[PDB]
């Protein structure tokens, strides 16, 4: 699904998952 947490991190993902920026 969607991931939208806050250094930003991303996760987008739909490939497994991965998260960044």
């Amino acid at each position: 699904e969607r991931f939208y947490e806050k250094x930003v991190q991303k996760f987008i993902r739909v490939g497994v998952t991965i998260r960044e920026k």
